[PDB]
């Protein structure tokens, strides 16, 4: 609880739990304040893992299930019911780093009782957007993209309300899930935040600059970016964000393209997980989602010419010095 | 992994998903392999955590639970129903070392198709009992009382079918708990594994002679030691265990009597979490469970009498030196 | 090994051997490359620890041993005899920053074939100085301060040819210290390469900013930084660093004065081994020193006045603000 | 020093200072205590890294070096001469575990004064043996053997009176080697002295057996193990230890039958380095002295014949099964 301290300061909450992972902390919230009967809405621009808790796990018993897009003005209070006992969204979300606005997310739910507004801050981390200030009732995270400062490690964590963590951990934690953090990889984590701060800035500011690159590219037809003018909800993160995070997705012409860009790549590394202080590329259609038929793939919103970048903090003009050769090579 | 397969092979599985905890362990096989209008049977005699799963958890989301003793001949054939997906036992049980005939448990579930078999094995170890040899149809374990070489470590493990543990993984892992094993803890299960063999002999060695020097001590009174004559399930221990294990429970006259005693222990150490190479005690009904309300303990098979010791690999004669001077003074 | 690859590419060496400290490093150059009848030549501003080696270790085993003031053009060349083998130095120097002018060192060593001019470079780090580029034989470094993310490890690296590191590695290493790194260590200082960049240009940047504060304040006499103009070493510096380094020293009127300062940092943290991302503060002759007579500390360039500077990674602004509030008081 | 302490109180000795690795506890106390023109003799018998610091490295900075057998009776005193400094060797020695009589070794070295006899504990360890209760003045160990309680982990002990592990830790350690221990396999070390005790006497026992077992096999030549009566020394070993170790070594009839026997064992594992929990063995001819030229192998004590083995501690029917199969594979 060191570590639970720290952490529960850095996310402006009274409290935190520490779990064996993302998907822990994300299960340990919502089976905890769930029963059957009750009712959830997720937005529909999820991590691949969330999204199959909530479609396939929690209505398998009995809980009701909407994906619906968030970004949609009045879209959460439109699928209100009676039952409704969380609303969930990321953001930057997904594949292509949708934005959603966090207080107005909150107003919508705060039109009826005993609403959990959850909000996985992963990309975003403690030190760009806080959303427990917005109104959010948790948040949480995977570790591994920022939290960790290293990585091979593995851990997730959840911030709420003392009365909320007290439940999370007994329950949660304890009897639902026994996803207990490694007393090896707490340390590990604790050890992280010394640098947090900065990994995160650097990371973001680095990413400011990828994402500039990409724009100009002339093999690349699409950049999702926050920090870009001319990406959607520009004007959201940069209200609720202090910087535009270091999650990069750019669309290249084709599969082939993709696999080219990726197979020449060196000091950015090929990885199914992305984050961390390395700089992670991958092609998630044939990396995580090759398993899903091409019409899932994309009726979600994942199409073959998309790649997605995590931005490490090595020195940035090695990263576009990579890309670039990678990028000219698909011409 | 390197670790899966080696637990793989002393439980003669197919196939071993490790995970953050044993209550991971159990929770990413039952969230796994029910749901909603499903039926679940359990035996009565719980590690605490177990039952609030099964009692208030599952039964939230609309899964219905029987706990009966299956210690009763034709008890869970007895309870079967239609939606009947698992049932569910730890053997030798928790507080008085209740032995179930796994065998026989394995025959009366099979008096209807399609039911999973899931036996605890934490206690026993793979070195004591195959539980799936008997034909049951997952063993889980929780790594830090035997496996694990020393108390430091959180870590579960599920050993079954191929197509079962691809389950496990896929869902109960990945999606339902998030409960993953830290690389660091499974490093150190698997060097543990080479020392699992002496320790979990050693100790039950020592326990025999324990639990008989206990039996012939006046202010013992009732010993509870499967390898005890004396002990109800001693015949059927025999059959399914190779060793009677390292778990030892006996009554003293009244907690005021098993206070002193446990303040008179020195080698042994107070513990409230038991388990390891070094000889733990603890008097549950002050130590551990000294939260819940009285006579619900003593409903469930825990009275105020009970002192539960987990005999370690010390010198048995300095165990045996410690105890007798202890409870000569309760004389 | 992974690590010793990459410590490489930074150095641009053809080898790199990972050691158990930097002394361990250090010790494993010398060693291996010295016999009793050899010679050694050695800078006068030394970080104790070497300066024990070289003054009573290698001299006691029929090394004869000079210490020069490396500084001093034509001193190296002046000091050189038939059984000269080494030239050592640090660069910028361990008390007051003295700046010795490699190429040139290396220019003065030539005078004579066969002599080994082995450079720590520690505080410059592999960012912002390569002295392998300017003919220098061996580079060594201390880990621990910059390669390292934290101050949690101790490890050591030392770069060259291939054929003098096969001999580092087994003579040096294997033979004569034993100075193995862990492989945890190795693993940590890998991750920490990701972010060295990083870390050391954001301290150096913030090193210009907080000298020339110094520089301009009252209550600080004479500044010891190689990046202001008044700093005799300024132009050496200018040639051969990127950045001027994290570290700083300065005069205050006296060790009582130098007392009150630092029990008036805050954000500047007191420590006996300086290094690290966050910033440091230490006055060598009450808190390392201490134990050496006065006069010898002083004859070797440390005097009472001396603070000794770490600057990290922390807002500039806020270090600023630390200890503009602690020299203010002594005003 | 937590370590330390624990480590000192097992070797019955005023202070403990651990290092990097076993060769940096040999080279700390040795590096220490001599000077140009001091002379050390040691046993012929040597691990060859010690060896080679003796013959190569000791000699070149002015020391005497004798290698002497220290079996024979009075060939110490035989070999004493007005600068001997320093008696060293190990016990169960080298390839063949000569053993060596600790206590007559010392009486002949207290012909003069000022001797410093030195013992490698690695083999028997300070749950067997205690040199120093027979008057040797420093013990020495690798924890890869048996104090590490897992592996991957490198580390050295120095255990001596006060006075000199001031001078090992001031001088060896921080001047000399700097071989220094990492806090990280130092926590791992402290945590592997839990089960120290069992796990070196479950080696021991199972070495016995394994001797017993290899001596009746039609396949051995010759066993070497200091627990059967026919060894040379078994005597001395009885007197000297408490338990005759967990090392062994044995001869087959050639190069080929000594590598078909190597290809064929599958619960005991191929290793460069031996020790620990783990079974383990080598030809020591061809993995660790194959660049050695035949003649200076022989020369030494080192056949083609010879193979290596440390017993782990698995259940010993494990051991005995892969040993006897790959044996008759070779007949």
């Amino acid at each position: 609880s060191a570590l639970e301290g720290k952490i529960a300061k850095l996310e402006h909450a009274e409290a935190c739990a520490a779990t064996a992972s993302g998907m822990g902390a994300i299960a340990a919230s919502v089976w905890t304040f769930l029963k059957a009967g009750d009712h959830l809405i997720s937005d529909d621009c999820l991590y691949g893992c969330t999204h199959a808790l909530f479609e396939h796990q929690l209505r398998k018993f009995g809980v009701e299930v909407d994906f619906i897009d968030m970004a949609v003005p009045g879209n959460i209070e439109k699928h209100l019911k009676p039952n409704t006992r969380i609303v969930y969204f990321e953001t930057p979300a997904n594949p292509t780093l949708k934005v959603i606005d966090i207080e107005d997310a909150v107003k919508q739910a705060r039109k009826q009782k005993d609403i959990l507004v959850i909000v996985d801050n992963t990309f975003a981390s403690p030190i760009l957007t806080n959303p427990l200030d917005l109104g959010v009732d948790i948040v949480v995270h995977s570790a591994t993209k920022y939290i960790n400062g290293h990585t091979d490690v593995v851990a997730g964590l959840v911030c709420s309300r003392a009365d909320i963590i007290a439940k999370v951990k007994s329950q949660g934690i304890k009897d639902i899930t026994g996803a207990i953090i490694s007393p090896h990889d707490a340390w590990l984590i604790t050890r992280g935040t010394l640098t947090l701060d900065m990994r995160v800035k650097r990371a973001a500011e680095n990413a400011q600059k990828v994402a500039e690159f990409l724009h100009e590219h002339k093999a690349v037809k699409k950049v999702y970016y926050p920090g870009l003018p001319d990406h959607p909800g520009h004007e959201i993160a940069k209200k609720q964000m202090k910087m535009f995070g270091s999650m990069i997705a750019f669309d290249v012409d084709g599969l082939e393209k993709a696999k080219k860009v990726l197979d020449n790549c060196h000091v950015v590394s090929l990885a199914v997980s992305l984050g961390g202080p390395e700089s992670l590329i991958q092609h998630p259609a044939s990396m995580t989602h090759a398993g899903v038929p091409k019409e899932e793939r994309e009726a979600a919103g994942l199409t073959d010419n998309l790649i997605r970048l995590s931005v490490g903090c090595e020195n940035v003009q090695d990263i576009i010095d990579d890309l670039k050769q990678a990028l000219d090579l698909v011409l």
